[PDB]
């Protein structure tokens, strides 16, 4: 047998339901969810990371000059330099006359770290979105299950083909442009992939680590080498994109509303617990059994024992009551106003016991079902003093219904009377005549 | 210098615009589409092909029987057969009595034309669009060059920083839901990949090749060996999707409009030439040259030859003229109504000599610029008898704009003189008194 429902999005919150049939014994359930899983179809785009910059042999002669080149690096740059005159240690000043050889050639790529960090720069798209729940139906313990969103998806666990929403909610906090260093992830706005970006956060303008294409500008530029000194003075552009590593902020997850997380590898959001649930799930039919053959029920009267409004089931009432015969036979709580601790009980002969459950109310008048017998135990009134309640209005107290009816009736009284009294003046003026 | 400007789809044809500037000689450029490439963001998501059943040793006793059990494959059976009595050739019946042991187990399996071919069923997200161009502008020869539609890409070619688009038009014929054998593509409204469709179409019920969960149903049942012979009599499904596989159908690639086709990899839509591209384009400055320096326009006049409105640029006409100095100038078209075949041209002293152009114009009146210096050509009566014409109104004749003004103005006058007679008449009644 198949029974389908629509549950709320209760990510820790277990769910009960007994279930019967016509001629049929009732079974329960529990369905609990265990993960939420939201796995969008994203992928990286391009990576960055420090450079480096190093210098090949600068030309040197005593006279005349070579010639500046365009050896291929990115920001390479090479000029001659006339009448360098350098000296070395224990030398002879490399020349007789003017040098005029000094070509500063240079080089840029790319720094070491890139290999163990570098940036992960994103586009996110649709993906999916799946979740763990545990079922312990009926006779059924813990049988926690896994499966995708999608109103579709077909799964047997033992007698359970579970069809599961899809979730009435269609949406996670994400971004298609988003990045991420170490555990920590961030929604960049735009990794500016093609356009070096000064070398201010595409420091390394790259597709990948390997891919050692480097749209980037670290904007070097040589300065003379001179006082005699071999060297290539100079300047180019600090690790823009490092710059920022001493700016980086908040990471998404822990922005992250709903008080839930995400998973790593898939972008798995976790457990912001919003919407319902269109589930459906077969059931066996074969685990079912009579209705005539069970001990009967009689004799009902519960008693509304006390319960104070807060969250645990803090209520406690009983029943008394007197039965067909002994055994056993489930108490589902149709009406979860006082969310009972129990959901099925042994019954019994004179079954006339107790139970718990938490309502929000400062007192209900609800009544709720046992052994296929609802019967009625109002809710007293309740003291005041992580977990839900019943909570909507069903707070209701002896003065509100008081009062509303007292201010109502009296209106309704006076300006009735007020009415009246034209026409009953007005017809023995017509009587006159 | 950088200019951009919005050009419409046109996969095939060139663009030539000239680029002028105050005291600056202008230069022309030349861009043509190459390719257009429209990636989505798509996935395969589960696989189908033939199946295989396969039988193992039925079982067989002189008396008493074996068991059936659940040996895991797909749509397996297995079926205990009594009082079996089989012989062997040359033997003994392999009984004494009633032998009672026959168990006929079974299996169900995959094919091996599945590794070579298999189903190929998609997940198609939204992914990108990009295109390839060649830019021959100014100075420049064919520059063949490729890029994203993104309104940003910043791609610079020589001096061209490239920026395109992005796109007026926003869609692709494609969905999410496509398959594709061979080189075929089919859009399958949905592959029902977790729910068996009776083999019918999920003959072979699996994520892949190497995902060996067959939730498919081949419904496999045996029938009972008998007559002595050991055999398995049985009953499954034919391959669906085989059967399907005679009933294949036309593949989208062959019912793509806009004459435009697909690539296999990236799903790349193939040119299909609709809308317009918000282009930006930065060009060498120094390109340019002063205006002063150049040879000067003067005496302008250009003889309109004959054109017949026609396809290929179907019309000739001359210019008769004297130069201040030879040399040469662009002949730019701001009204490509003649599409004319020059776009720029020298300009010798006294620089009086032709040009080809197309319109579909019946016969135009309008003008455009050579050197810097717009003249008008009107463009005489065309004769009838691919590619653009002008096309839109221009093909106005002389008969048109004759009993156009003929009707409005005979309408115009006669109403006129009626209003007029009213009042002329009241005037002197008027005057009466």
């Amino acid at each position: 047998y198949e029974h389908t429902a629509v549950m709320p999005n209760k990510v820790g919150i277990p769910y009960k339901a007994l279930v019967e049939r016509p001629g049929y014994a009732p079974v329960h359930l529990q369905i609990q969810l265990v993960n939420t899983r939201i796995i969008p179809s994203t992928n990286l785009e391009y990576i960055t990371c420090k450079y480096k910059t190093k210098v090949p042999s600068p030309v040197v002669k005593c006279c005349g000059a070579t010639q500046c080149t365009s050896k291929p690096h990115p920001d390479y740059q090479c000029q001659v330099f006339s009448g360098v005159y350098p000296f070395m240690y224990g030398g002879a000043y490399c020349f007789c006359d003017t040098e005029n050889t000094q070509m500063s050639e240079a080089y840029v790529e790319r720094s070491e770290e890139c290999s163990i960090d570098h940036a992960k720069a994103y586009k996110v798209h649709t993906g999916t979105v799946q979740a763990m729940v545990n079922i312990t139906y009926g006779s059924v313990s813990w049988r926690s299950a896994d499966v995708y969103v999608n109103g579709e998806t077909p799964a047997k666990i033992g007698d359970a083909k579970l069809i599961i929403g899809p979730l009435s909610s269609a949406w996670s906090p994400f971004d298609n442009k988003v990045v991420v260093y170490g555990h920590e992830v961030y929604n960049y706005d735009f990794p500016e992939y093609g356009t070096g970006k000064a070398g201010s956060f595409g420091d390394l303008q790259s597709r990948t680590s390997t891919s050692n294409d480097l749209y980037a500008n670290t904007n070097l530029k040589l300065q003379r080498p001179q006082a005699g000194i071999v060297h290539t003075p100079f300047t180019q552009v600090p690790s823009g994109f490092e710059r920022w590593k001493k700016d980086k902020g908040a990471p998404l997850n822990d922005v992250a509303p709903f008080g839930c997380s995400i998973a790593l590898e898939p972008l798995r959001a976790e457990n912001c617990a919003v919407g319902s649930i269109p589930i459906s799930i077969d059931i066996p039919d074969a685990a079912f059994t009579r209705i005539s053959e069970t001990p009967t029920v009689s004799d009902l009267e519960c008693k509304i024992t006390e319960c104070t409004y807060a969250f645990d089931f803090g209520g406690i009432a009983t029943v008394a009551y007197k039965s067909s015969k002994a055994g056993n036979c489930p108490i589902h709580s149709p009406s979860g106003v006082a969310v009972i601790k129990e959901n099925d009980v042994t019954l019994a002969e004179s079954g006339s016991f107790t139970f718990h459950f938490s309502t929000a109310n400062i007192h209900p008048a609800f009544k709720l079902q046992v052994c296929t017998s609802a019967v009625t135990c109002k809710g007293d009134c309740k003291p005041p003093k992580q977990h839900t309640e019943s909570f909507t209005s069903a707070i209701s107290a002896t003065a509100w219904s008081w009062i509303k009816v007292l201010v109502g009736g009296t209106s309704a009284f006076i300006v009735l009377g007020l009415i009246a009294t034209a026409v009953v003046a007005l017809v023995l003026f017509f009587h006159r005549h």
